């Protein structure tokens, strides 16, 4: 598609908003531990590593249908162009809680250890599914068959196998420990991520309605919405909650999106 | 709601107000021996039995400042509203934490100083022309909260994530717990809020103080919060960590926040 | 006082420099532990908390007398010295880079000792009058030494904001940091800058350079104006806690350097 | 080579993309622990330090061949490819977000395992020729594997700067990071960017995005010029240490993506 | 001297390059632990603190002779070399990425060893004369080696600012960093830059690149001016502490590279 100029005039700009609930493993709102993974089940060896589906955080994705622009035989066409986004991790202050059941900070007269350890934040806004690259800590891990993982794994999958690719086309199915955004593709998606590891690391997060991320690339062009669909993807692992027994559950939070879009002219292909 | 027009120029078009908000850590009465702290945290015996005391739960601070009356005749084609333009804000008494002799848990053995306030911090301030709009989300949906507080009615496990029906307005001081409510980013068009969180149980608190820094409250259209009914809403929480006692019981510690807001007159189309 | 324009011309600009020695508790240069607090004496209970004056870090303050500007206080306009900018430096930072000082071993008795670490507090201010202070304490039941300046007749309200608990930083080595902090509701004529990191064992972080200048002008382009030709420099630089072999502990402080540039500002005679 | 102006016109710009797999020690794709080092083998003493080749992370390097530019090598001027900018990314970062991999429990046997943490080292470079290296080691008495490229006949001087300990990064997976680093006295024709955080258990920190570009032009507006139409990409990305059940440890590395934009630059015929 | 304008035309610019090897205590290139201090020897007591010379890191300093500018010192104006900018780099950073060196195990005897960590101190300066120093120590009762340059007849005042405790950094490997720091009340003809992070076990953090330049010009557009055509480069780069198996400890340092650009400045003949 040849990309032409921005369409001006009345009714040229639109806004959508949405939220994506976390998919930590307990992904059904009636689950007792909704917004958490099930207790982590650990490998006994290199050869034997069978994590349960409910213990693996996956990416969230939502597809937003935008107003229909083209009533298809005119020489040029219009596509929604995502220009900017306000995005927010909601319920951050829910972590400010030392009375929840858990492992004591000191002895049994103290509060309990709050959610801490590894965090992973990502959001993306694109005009099509986020393109993913496969890479795992162990190629001998047996992943649940009901999830989308790398077929026919080999030790090369512990690094870069150019054959290990996927589309983020299903909510709560693509494990974060298997897939990450592919920087060799994604010409029509903007993604932003941050990771801090460790076992007990204090999580750090901001929240404000004062910040906007601009989605335009170096040519001034934002993601272009193929078939008038807008793809929003996220993961927000905010750490690990430890139970009194010392079993552990990933904790995730929902993410809000507010995207501003405008009409962009393209040449009809 | 209303069609916003241009800024009103001329003499006395600008005003400024200052205020402070005391922390509401749980001991919220100034005669409370531990005013400015929570009571000893009472931990849940089980997920089914989680009954935190009201005095153990930090809540948002809110104050409403009545601004001068702007409109003599409410039938005129245009009217004026106070517009919050910028704010200087400051957490006060930061250096009170620089104290190693306060009763508590020794850093090393009985010859050393005591462990100062540390662990989870939560800082937030907001300036708006109406109550800060809130979204409910909890760590555990089976927690029973004190009934004299404002929390989510008839909680279900969905409330551990985003339930679009769990909405509130921050319309009462020392009543909305931080572990239940956070600013709703899907609303608050007429409020500007700023927040920061660092978790953990022993993390060193980090804070700045100065009178050289101003925050501009104008949105991308150059419009600040517009004060409905001439009321300015200031909200805050400033949990600076946890103090640990000799017995290893623990209290949240908060500090008060100062606001200096500059406002101007904005012309609006009469609805 | 109505503030008018900056006065141009030759000799319109002056510069001063000064240093402030820390006041950690041992505040006499003959004190064996000068630049440290005495061993922290800890409260046995909330009710019984009587810190020794020597264990309580206080603010440093110095008044610099500037060249007299007005030989005739009758003119319709007068001049005031305006603090425009400051280069400031915490001196002796590398003195902390020391693993042999007597103390608590990092590991066992074959290792170096634990260096100064834990809670830090850094503040400097430049003003045309004493720094204005707000009182707030960790515990209202603390009995402070009567020879220090602290809150009179404390009540639990002083654990938060009591609008009546105010003071001026008008004496060196007398106003405890744990009681007093800059009052953001005042200080129209002083610029202050403060940094705090808590914890018991936190690694201290400091920079030192002669390349950095802080501009003191407010949003109207006006710096602090020196009343009666007096410039107020205030500071505290608590760089952490030293631990002794017995596990007793001393606050450690460092001195601060100031180099202030001032210009002549015209004001209407009040 | 006298550098002249940028050649304008259609077809004056090209871009390449490449990925470099990590060289942590297990550097064969059929290695069970490909993308890790083997169990670290520790020195028994100062005198006796024989690390296995498989335990020493090395630099990754790839040479990208660019289109031919000059049909006639006798013309007074010639064209070279000039690297202008690069988008680069550490891939598979989220693979670390894994608490079930076999290893060492965080707490007791009911908990998850400790994820990859400790020392990290990230470096990328883009140049028109091999990255120039300087040799320096923690210990000159270490015996390095003979089929790696290390400093010949070390003496204690090699624990600091020995001006004779120089090399070119001209072999993938052969130059250990613990022996070699970018030489700042050379590398006129390469841009290199490096970041190190030490410690035994430090939480790793990484960002990933497709919104960030690094501009490679020097202070004269000239980027790396590709000699013989070759572009050199070099990298190391050690993301920490994995700890096994027995407490043995493996370095963990991640692959790096490059997307480089290049333009035609006129040079005087040498 | 009165400083006039920059001299333009061909050959008005020059560049020099140099490196400075660390002076951690073992300061002779034939020393087995060159680039480290000897095992820290800790004070028996406050009164008996006698650190060994080889345990005390000192500043590095090099004087570079520049081309002679004035063939006639009779002319009304003279030329001086003016240092305009510097590229500087800590070399060998990746040498610390090494878990096999003999030392203390991270966990038990099957794990790697703890890498260099704890207190770091980084400083570089570029000047037209020796860097001016201020004395300040953790303890005035320390007895320093007499073959080092330290504060004469120390008293407790030297635990803070004594305005008489001054020196010039005029000898390499002689001035202890724990005794001397840059004097911000002087150094009008030197630009210095310093960073400190303390703690016992802190992860060291360092970057390396050839993409960063520091401009040495002051607020008036004048860089350091080289008296007698001599350029002074000073540094210290303590990157942390190595812990041995026995738990004895050695400071670790790295060398620093400088690339300085200078131009010709006109000054009035005195
Ligand atoms: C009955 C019997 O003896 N069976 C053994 C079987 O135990 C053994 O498996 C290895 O046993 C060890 C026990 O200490 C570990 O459980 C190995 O798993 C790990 C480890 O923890 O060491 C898992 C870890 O994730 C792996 N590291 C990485 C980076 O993936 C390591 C790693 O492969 C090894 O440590 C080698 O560096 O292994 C477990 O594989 C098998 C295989 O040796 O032999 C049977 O006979
Ligand atoms: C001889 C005798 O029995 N005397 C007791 C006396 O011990 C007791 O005083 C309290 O004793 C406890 C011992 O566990 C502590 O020493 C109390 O001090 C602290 C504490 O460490 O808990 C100091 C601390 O600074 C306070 N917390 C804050 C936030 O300021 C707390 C706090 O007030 C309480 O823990 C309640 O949350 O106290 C010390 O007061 C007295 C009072 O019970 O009774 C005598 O009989
Ligand atoms: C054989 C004999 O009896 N000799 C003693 C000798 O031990 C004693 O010296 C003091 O001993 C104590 C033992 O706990 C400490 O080692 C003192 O050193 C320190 C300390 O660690 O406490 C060193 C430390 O650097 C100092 N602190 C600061 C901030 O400088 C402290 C400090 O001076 C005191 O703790 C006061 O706060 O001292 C060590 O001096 C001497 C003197 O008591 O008597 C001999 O006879
Ligand atoms: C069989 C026998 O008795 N052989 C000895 C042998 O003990 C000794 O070797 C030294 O043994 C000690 C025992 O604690 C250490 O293992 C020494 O290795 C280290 C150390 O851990 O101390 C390794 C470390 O990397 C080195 N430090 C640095 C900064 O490089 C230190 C260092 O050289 C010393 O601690 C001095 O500061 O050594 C190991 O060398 C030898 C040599 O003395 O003598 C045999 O006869
Ligand atoms: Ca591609
Ligand atoms: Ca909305
Ligand atoms: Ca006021
Ligand atoms: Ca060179
Ligand atoms: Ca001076």
């Amino acid at each position: 598609v040849e990309v032409l100029e921005v369409r001006t005039g009345p009714d040229a700009i639109t806004q959508i908003e949405a939220y994506l609930n976390p998919r930590m493993g307990n992904n059904n709102p009636t689950d007792e531990l909704y917004g958490y993974s099930a207790d982590i089940n650990v490998a006994s060896s290199k050869a034997s590593d069978n994590p349960n589906a409910t213990t693996l955080p996956t990416y969230s994705v939502a597809v937003i249908k935008l107003p229909m622009l083209n009533e298809m035989t005119c020489d040029t066409l219009l596509m929604w162009e995502a220009v900017s986004v306000k995005t927010e991790v909601m319920g951050i202050s829910s972590l400010v809680n030392l009375h929840q059941g858990g492992k004591y900070i000191y002895g049994s007269s103290s509060g309990t250890i709050p959610v801490q350890g590894t965090t992973l934040h990502m959001f993306s806004v694109g005009g099509e599914p986020l393109e993913l690259q496969g890479l795992v800590a162990s190629s001998t891990t047996t992943y649940p068959t009901d999830m989308v993982t790398i077929k026919n794994m080999k030790p090369v999958n512990q690094a870069l196998d150019p054959n290990a690719k996927a589309l983020l086309d299903k909510d709560g199915k693509y494990p974060v420990e298997v897939w990450s955004p592919d920087p060799s593709k994604n010409e029509n998606t903007r993604y932003y991520g941050s990771f801090t590891g460790g076992a007990t690391t204090p999580p750090v997060m901001q929240f404000t309605n004062s910040v906007t991320t601009v989605l335009l690339d170096e040519n001034g062009v934002g993601p272009l919405c193929k078939g008038d669909k807008l793809f929003l993807s996220a993961v927000d692992i905010v750490g690990i909650h430890t139970n009194y027994s010392e079993s552990q559950n990933w904790r995730g939070l929902p993410r809000y999106f507010n995207v501003t879009l405008r009409k962009r002219v393209v040449k009809n292909p």
